[PDB]
């Protein structure tokens, strides 16, 4: 590896061999299906709202979420780059597909599959990552950065659908050698969201901008239709002329063949035959070739930037609602615009290169703090694009001034915003995309009076359930299977009008977005204020003893749907305390007086009565009235985590706070696999796992994150990055269980998953705070 010098990877990246199989891989362990598309998976490319493509560490454009909301993990064999290199004074030159595997089928035979093991790595730190390719056959070693311009505090580039590929080529030997590499691609109009022909009237166009100082060549993939539905608009690809290189092309080779067609050229001489042809297709799949050819003399290097871009201005969800994607406010809707967006890339490409450094920089600069927590930090927020990410610019047919936003809470659960689970998973917005985050809350304020008096079976008892109630805060802003923003509380497992977290998280969310943005939006504070006292006040309503407390039913009324509380739950509880708090001093800020004084009123009594009722002289019992009551939770003091960003202060005692935080690290973490693994969420006094729930058995890997920042705010330096340690083991390291690029919600003592894909672990930038 001679390449590694002439590129600038972070230590940090995660890495792993091209090819390189995982043995020890887990898989899901629920009765019912659930997504497992293996280990085979990379950082994802595109913005957000875009849709995303899941670019593995194989080289195969293989986990496809164009289609916004669902998640379709198929290699697309044509999609890929080879290379052709041939050493000065050889009859023959070398082609290979860079990618370790070949076709199920004989479509695309003649081309060189089975991209050899141990001849190159993978790196990753989202939104970039790298291949490099240490050859023995390929004397002239070469590596790509890869990348979408995912950049904080920006809302333009960071939505757009397009990805960089900047190849740098190095001959590290004594003679010459021609190289070419060749982008090809598929015409995927039709790949999803057209119901017959799937294939009919694409057609391939090239494209030559040639001006002083750029030469850009691009094929252009689209269809004949000037319609527009979600299934119409143009992928791109192409590359920008640098001194030293010549650029040849095809601009259609047939994909349902056998490729020779277009390889018989490139393995020749690496040149394509520079053939145009807008022939459209009827049912044969096509696709374009965009290559590059250059002698690389012994010492020499070379940098050459490919693009792609996809233009589908229209999402569509199965409900009906058709959605402009916010790209189209910068490039349009006609869904004609994918050679713009290139253009802007191939052009920009070292700005945005710069930009993304720069935000990186302060974390990566930071020598206190350990690598293995930099690869964590920047590879989850893979999710905040992957996650079937919708932000809308106009409804079709519908100009508002905003533009509605929401992060799926994973693909087995399609619930946009799932606010019990945000709650935790919404730190990177708040921290780097402010604008959206407050967007999603004013979603959440304006859905709190909306009473939908339709019922709903619920999934756990098979009773019937209104679906939405006047002043309960909904669990979701609806299903990308349905009508997202439109129709909420798509959720139905539960019935989450009847929840006791929901509307206290609602609360903190709202105090935690203005304090983490500088306590300065008091429009954010006066817009949410009358949802917020609404949100309180209907909760106190819950209290069924009167200890000034919500009480929760013996069912699973809270985030935890299926782990029982009863009574004053420490969970639940110390949630509302620190809620009311929040109230009291919004009501300082926005000078409301009376409720200021109501919620310091009913703050003081549920503070005593809480510790009271829970305080053990140890830690804070899980409940007062279920039968494993004393059970250790590790999310026992939820509301004192939140209160300590929010500047709250100590809702609890600091020294029974101290206690509690040790006793979790000391049992549920230490006691559960040799805190390998994160914290068990419920723990017997005895130091056995508490058997009452599945939940209680699994660590929630977005829980387990959140406790080591509220263990990092309270001095516990080493047991909060222990803590984190086992979640980054097991997602990335070898010694895990393979969940790279789809950490899940769960897992359980062997290792096995529930919900991979999932938005909870995003709260490890709660530990950047
Ligand atoms: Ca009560």
């Amino acid at each position: 590896d001679k390449i590694s010098h002439k590129i600038d990877i972070p230590d940090s990246a995660w890495t792993i061999g091209i090819g390189e199989k995982f043995k020890n891989a887990g898989h899901p362990n629920v009765k019912y299906p659930m997504i497992d598309d293996s280990y085979v998976q990379g950082a994802p490319l595109g913005g957000f709202g875009a849709g995303t493509i899941g670019r593995t560490y194989n080289g195969g454009f293989s986990r496809w979420h164009l289609e916004i909301g669902k998640n379709k993990y198929t290699t697309v064999y044509a999609n890929q780059f080879s290379v052709f290199q041939k050493v000065e004074g050889n009859k023959d030159g070398v082609a290979q597909v860079l990618y370790a595997g070949e076709p199920e089928n004989g479509y695309l035979s003649s081309w060189k599959w089975d991209y050899p093991k141990e001849s190159g790595m993978y790196y990753a730190l989202y939104p970039n990552s790298w291949y490099t390719y240490t050859n023995k056959d390929l004397p002239v070693q070469l590596a790509v950065k890869q990348f979408s311009p995912i950049i904080p505090y920006n809302y333009k580039e960071t939505s757009y659908p397009v990805a960089v590929f900047k190849w740098t080529a190095y001959n590290p030997t004594n003679k010459n050698v021609d190289v070419s590499i060749m982008f090809t691609w598929q015409n995927m109009i039709g790949f999803f969201g057209k119901q017959v022909n799937v294939n009919s009237g694409n057609f391939n166009k090239i494209i030559k901008d040639k001006s002083k100082d750029s030469e850009i060549v691009a094929a252009v993939m689209g269809n004949i239709s000037n319609d527009n539905e979600e299934w119409n608009g143009e992928y791109s690809i192409g590359v920008k002329k640098v001194p030293g290189v010549d650029i040849s092309y095809k601009a259609k080779f047939v994909t349902t063949g056998d490729g020779s067609d277009l390889w018989h050229e490139f393995s020749k001489n690496g040149i394509l035959d520079n053939k145009d042809d807008e022939t459209p297709t009827k049912q044969d799949g096509i696709g374009s070739a965009i290559a590059v050819n250059f002698k690389l003399q012994p010492g020499q290097t070379i940098e050459v930037p490919f693009a792609l871009s996809w233009d589908l201005p229209i999402m569509k969800f199965g409900g009906g609602d058709k959605w402009y994607k916010m790209y189209t406010k910068y490039f349009g809707k006609n869904g004609k615009n994918s050679f713009a967006i290139l253009k802007e890339a191939l052009n920009n490409y070292q700005k945005w290169e710069k930009m993304i450094d720069d935000w990186q920089k302060p974390i990566l600069s930071n020598k206190s703090k350990p690598d293995w927590y930099k690869t964590a930090l920047f590879n989850e927020l893979y999710y905040l694009a992957d996650g079937g990410t919708a932000w809308e610019n106009g409804k079709v047919g519908e100009k508002r001034t905003n533009n509605m936003f929401g992060l799926l809470e994973c693909f087995d659960y399609n619930y946009y915003e799932t606010l019990d689970v945000r709650f935790y998973g919404s730190f990177p917005l708040v921290m780097l995309w402010p604008d959206i985050e407050k967007q999603v809350m004013r979603q959440f304020a304006d859905t709190i009076n909306v009473q939908d008096s339709s019922e709903f079976k619920v999934g756990s008892n098979g009773a019937m359930a209104v679906k939405k109630v006047q002043g309960m805060i909904p669990h979701d802003l609806g299903s990308s299977y349905a009508l997202p923003w439109i129709k909420i509380n798509a959720y139905d497992w539960q019935n989450p009008n009847i929840w006791k977290d929901l509307n206290s998280k609602y609360v903190l969310l709202v105090y935690r977005d203005y304090v983490l943005t500088g306590k300065t939006d008091k429009e954010f504070l006066k817009y949410t204020w009358k949802s917020v006292k609404t949100a309180l006040d209907k909760l106190k309503e819950m209290d069924k003893d009167n200890d000034g407390i919500p009480d929760n039913e013996g069912i699973p009324d809270q985030t935890y749907d299926t782990w029982s509380m009863k009574g004053t739950s420490a969970y639940c509880g110390s949630l509302w305390l620190a809620a009311l708090k929040a109230a009291q001093e919004i009501g300082k800020v926005l000078k409301d007086n009376e409720a200021y004084i109501k919620y310091n009123e009913w703050y003081k009594i549920a503070q005593q009565n809480f510790e009271k009722e829970l305080w053990n002289g140890e830690y804070y019992n899980f409940d007062t009235e279920s039968d494993h009551k004393d059970s250790i939770m590790a999310d026992q003091l939820a509301g004192q985590w939140y209160a300590d960003i929010l500047r709250l202060g100590d809702i609890l005692p600091k020294d029974h706070v101290q206690k509690a935080l040790k006793k979790i690290y000391e049992f549920n973490v230490m006691k559960f696999e040799n805190g390998k693994m994160g914290a068990v969420n419920g723990m017997r006094p005895d130091g056995i796992v508490d058997e009452s729930d599945i939940q209680a058995q699994e660590v929630w890997t977005g829980v387990t994150y959140a406790l080591a920042s509220f263990m990092k705010y309270r001095g516990m330096t080493e047991e909060a990055y222990n803590t984190a340690y086992g979640v980054y083991k097991m997602t990335y390291d070898k010694s895990g269980k393979g969940y790279w690029f789809r950490t899940p919600e769960a897992w359980t003592k062997d290792g096995n998953y529930r919900a991979s894909m999932y938005m909870r672990p995003l709260s490890i930038w709660s530990m950047e705070v």
